[PDB]
Order: C-alpha cells, then structure tokens, then sequence
C-alpha cells in the first residue's frame, strides 16, 4: 500500500479509549520540537488539512530538563487555562532552546509578562486547581501511551506518527507528507 503500518505511522498494541482527537506531544527542551514549531509550523499546517468537526491537542511533557521540565508543564497548563498558547510558544522556546535566558520559573513567569499576560493573572492561574487538574491531564495523557520521546503525536489513541519514515531532503515535502498522514490516519 501507499500507507502501511510501520512506515508513516505505528499502530499501538495497546488502544486508549477516548482520546483526543489529535493528540501531540512536545517539550520546550526538544530540539525536533523546535524544529516542529519554528521552522516547520507542523500543527498548522495539520490542521489546515484535517477534516471538519477535528479538534486538535497539544500537550508538554515532564521527562525533559528535570525541574524545569516540570514548570514548563505547568507552564504549559497556564497558557491553556488562559489561552495564549499563541503568545507563549515562541517565545519560550527561543527562550529555552536559543538565548537560554529561561532557568527558573521566574524566567518563566517573565515570558508570560512580556506577552502581556498580568502578574496577578499568572499567578492566580499558577496556583489554581483548574492549572493542576490541567497538568494531572498532561500527564494521564502521556502515561497512557508509555511516551519516552517527543515530538510525537497520536490519531484517535491508536496510531502513531513516525517521522523518521518520511522523506527530509525537502522541508515542505516532508511537512505536506506529515499532515497528509494526520489526515489518512483520521479517515480511518
């Protein structure tokens, strides 16, 4: 076949009932996820081609940078609780990964500031048991799929996307391949 099992994408062994529709999985700390955001604009341009009536999921995971890993998935709880995913993503990668100004949560915190988010906002949200029901979601999600590696992203909790079977020569190649696999596997 065109698509096959073990070559864009791996079927789990083990199916989770009720996930997300797409579900994707990215650190601050991962390098491809970097790549994912910056240069590739992945989930874009994934949801560009899914289907009518998909929602999309992305989630930060806690096994990448020991402590701050786990503030950056609060971090990450934040920004959804107050939707500006859109604000923050950037500039906490660049902050992590390019200029390394982001060692502590207070770093954290001042990437929030500067996109305009207020203090007592940020700290409130930080605290509120609607961010820690939000990271208990975070990681549920990444627990019941056994994730040992990031970027990754799952359709329908049964299959799994597999980049590494994909052509790299081309960028926007590889991409359109990406999220033309998203959307088979979401016919299926």
């Amino acid at each position: 076949a065109q698509y096959e099992d073990g070559k864009q994408y791996t079927t789990l062994e083990k199916p989770v009932a009720g996930a997300p529709q797409v579900l994707e999985f990215f650190s601050f700390f991962c390098p491809h996820c970097y790549q994912f955001e910056e240069v590739l604009h992945i989930s874009d341009n994934v949801k560009k081609k899914l289907p009518e009536g998909v929602k999309m999921t992305k989630y930060h995971v806690n096994f990448m940078g020991g402590d701050l890993g786990k503030d950056l998935t609060q971090a990450w709880a934040v920004a959804m609780a107050l939707g500006v995913e859109d604000k923050v993503t950037v500039p906490l990668f660049e902050g992590v990964q390019k200029t390394q100004t982001i060692r502590s949560a207070s770093d954290i915190r001042d990437v929030f500031i500067n996109a305009g988010i207020k203090g007592e906002e940020y700290d409130a949200a930080w605290n509120s048991f609607v961010v820690k029901s939000l990271v208990a979601q975070q990681e549920k999600a990444a627990a019941d799929v056994q994730l040992r590696g990031v970027p990754a992203m799952f359709v329908n909790g049964k299959y799994q996307l597999n980049p590494q079977g994909m052509d790299t020569s081309n960028m926007d190649v590889f991409v359109q391949q990406y999220a033309d696999t998203v959307k088979y596997l979401s016919e299926k």
